[PDB]
């Protein structure tokens, strides 16, 4: 009885997008998810629909084979993503006596693991756009998993190389608790122990922990000075902020210099106010420019034209805070009544990772093209060898795929299913105006550390 | 589409039994299974129905909580067992908005792995009765898996202890190639290197290898005499037999003293004709007395009073090679009509592991009782804490369970989910008629070797 986004075709690409936030702590059992999401949700849904459209128009790629998809809501939770993934498979097992060819998603690593653990049973390839856990690289455990996104070892790598470039010997190690935290640090600690660096103080904390928890963290960090000067935070955007708040109450400022992972990146949202305590820090952003195209598509979207996305109505009302002349999903919660002509441009922000989400889809497309070229030579449409499509076949076939990234970037996969790492080094500093801004100071292109030393 | 055995209750225990043989080599894709099975199938089906009945009758075990089950056909194949297992979960996810509480089965280890890999993703405990492979003990990989029978490893300890009891210094090491062979031997070879024993000659061979392969094995074994006097075979049934055939052509006779694993056990099948080449060997059987009760129940089964087993009709006709006039399940292959009241005794042989299959069920029962005693205090029936039942909770619960085996035997589980050792020491010798009979000469109850020395 949960909603599903469908668009028909010859080969159906199935995706898992966090359309709604995850179910509240106590409702997980009955699997009723929370409020709707635009960035990690409605956009990506529309992104897939859109992308898939551009492709059915490209006369070069997948000529007379239409790509269709079935998009399900992951609610950013294993509990549900699995609930849905089952259905991918249930349905598939049936149209064998339309089936899924592969799956784009899910967004979280800790979840993509669950999806992969289930999806791999049934020879369904899985391409991910933001799952950076480094456990996924173990192809003995996650054989049918790949990503259009780099692995996090590559990030502990770039962070270490940053620590290397500046002749540093002792660095504190703080990271967010969980998978994102452990994975990366586990790779830094080790990648570090090799290159020589001696890890000074080492701690771990939950992003949603009390001020008490952080204060205890800040103390410990300070006590290990002056060696524990450089703190390396493989931390979630808020683990950092939390650490800054601990610096506010303790009134210390300028004691620590930081190096943070894409959890922090160049988000204003993290150093809000705390511009000072969190100044001069260096962070890793993810290399990915906003898609020219998508913006033009996701904005001229109307409440009465969009026929394929059953969530729009819900979304739309939540996005403008208003309720309709009755409907089926009339969201009562509101006092105002939608005109239906509101503009999606007020406070519009394209999904950050939005670039990746598309690459992923393409890989799934390209993968199919190649499978076709080899298994149906000369043939224009789909031949008996791809009716139905073979899992393990499409898999190694996706692995051996290369295409022009959504932004003139090159895209391919190594033997483990990972992607090449292109990072951006960010530094927080005082410019000319009254602004504390994130200044781009360097790049990391697979092993190549480029820092404009004079810009820091 | 595929039939399912269903008995309603308050907590539904799900089971996977090989009702049919596995689908022929080339039909696996469409998943159509072969001929019906009585021992590994109809009996166990009936065994579960039966057992569950005695438990709904026991005044003490689950007083006002009826145990029900849903029994599905595994066809002794991953392809299908998974197909069905999905349904356990499909259904289960649904009643959350009747669900499975746990699963008895499957039969094979290589399969139980697939079932466990899927069943674990949804917090469904899994109790197995004949899956003995060692890998399942890794709880980091098969967290929700346990059994009421020991691992293969245990065996080694008992085989070695047998070697220890007789003051032997040099033994030959032969075993089957594959999962079984390597596992056990790997544990012997090591358990042996500790206790002191010096491994003389050491070899490994495939059960389905040519007479050439074995002859080469036999030679090598002999050459290492008189030290390589005691050969320790951690071998499948036929690996042994094959070795006997090698002794026939080379015309040699009992130069060796064999010690074989449950692959050989007390199977007449293995020493067919070669009663002489192999007479005297010592083997390890798995203690499993026949169930008094079951026999009485399975035999008085009428084709018209037994409605809960949908397979009976099919089975019945295949068991007596006759058809049933105008039936919804009338078989055409046969020539003469079924009297309907043929006797199920002609050549009746109770399932060998039939004892285990029941223990398993009980554990699932007992497990539930305890979760009830702990979580529904004051309530006689099921309380909101068990509506629905919690996976991870029932599981570690099951673990901490202990009950009187179906045959006085004690039953519990260690922290990995494995069961206690209960090997029976069989020796082949000449008794009273022209029968070479396996004679029971000793037991191994977790570390305790007991051999009636005078009986050998
Ligand atoms: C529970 O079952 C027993 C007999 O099996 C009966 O005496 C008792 O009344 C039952 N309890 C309830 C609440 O019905």
């Amino acid at each position: 009885q949960r909603s599903v986004a469908r668009m028909d075709g010859d080969v159906i690409i199935g995706a898992l997008f966090s359309v709604h936030h995850q179910p509240p702590a106590e409702k997980v059992p009955e699997r009723k998810c929370g409020e709707i999401r635009e960035q990690y949700g409605i956009q990506r849904v529309e992104a897939m629909f859109h992308t898939l459209d551009k492709i059915n128009a490209d006369p070069v790629l997948l000529p007379n084979i239409t790509l269709g998809s079935e998009i399900r809501d992951s609610c950013w939770h294993s509990s549900v993503a699995l609930e849905q993934s089952i259905e991918f498979i249930r349905d598939s097992l049936i149209s064998i006596r339309k089936p899924i060819a592969g799956v784009i998603g899910p967004g979280s690593s800790s979840v993509a693991i669950q999806v992969q653990n289930l999806l791999q049973l049934f020879d369904i390839p899985q391409i991910a756009y933001s799952a950076t856990s480094i456990d996924l690289s173990d192809k003995t455990l996650y054989k049918y998993f790949l990503r259009v996104v780099p692995s996090d070892t590559l990030q502990a790598r770039a962070m270490l190389d940053i620590v290397k470039r500046y002749n540093w010997t002792y660095v504190s190690a703080v990271h967010t608790e969980g998978n994102y935290g452990e994975s990366g640090m586990d790779a830094f600690k080790e990648l570090a122990a090799q290159e020589g660096l001696c890890i000074a103080h080492s701690d771990k904390i939950y992003s949603n922990a009390g001020e008490k928890s952080f204060d205890r963290l800040l103390r410990k960090l300070r006590e290990r000075l002056p060696k524990a000067r450089v703190v390396v935070c493989f931390c979630e955007g808020m683990t950092v902020r939390g650490l800054l708040s601990a610096m506010r109450r303790l009134g210390v400022v300028g004691e620590f210099s930081l190096i943070g992972s894409d959890g922090w990146a160049d988000r204003d949202e993290v150093i809000e106010g705390y511009e000072v305590e969190a100044n001069g820090g260096i962070t890793i952003k993810l290399q990915s420019p906003e898609v020219r195209s998508f913006d033009d598509y996701f904005l001229k979207l109307r409440l009465d034209t969009n026929t394929r996305n059953p969530w729009f109505p819900e979304f739309w009302q939540h996005r403008f805070q208003c309720r309709l002349p009755g409907h089926l999903l009339e969201n009562p919660n509101f006092k105002k009544v939608c005109t239906g002509n509101e503009s999606l441009e007020e406070n519009y922000v394209q999904d950050s990772k939005m670039g990746f989400v598309i690459n992923a889809i393409y890989a799934m497309a390209h993968g199919l093209q190649n499978m076709h070229h080899a298994l149906c030579p000369g043939h224009v449409g789909l031949c008996d060898a791809m009716k139905p499509i073979d899992g393990r076949k499409l898999l190694d076939f996706l692995i051996k795929s290369s295409f022009v990234g959504v932004s003139g970037e090159e895209v391919w996969f190594d033997e483990k299913g990972d992607a090449p790492g292109r990072y951006d080094i960010m530094n927080l500093q005082y410019t000319e105006a009254n602004r504390y801004d994130y200044v781009h100071v360097g790049t990391w292109h697979e092993g190549v550390l480029n820092i404009d030393d004079y810009k820091i």
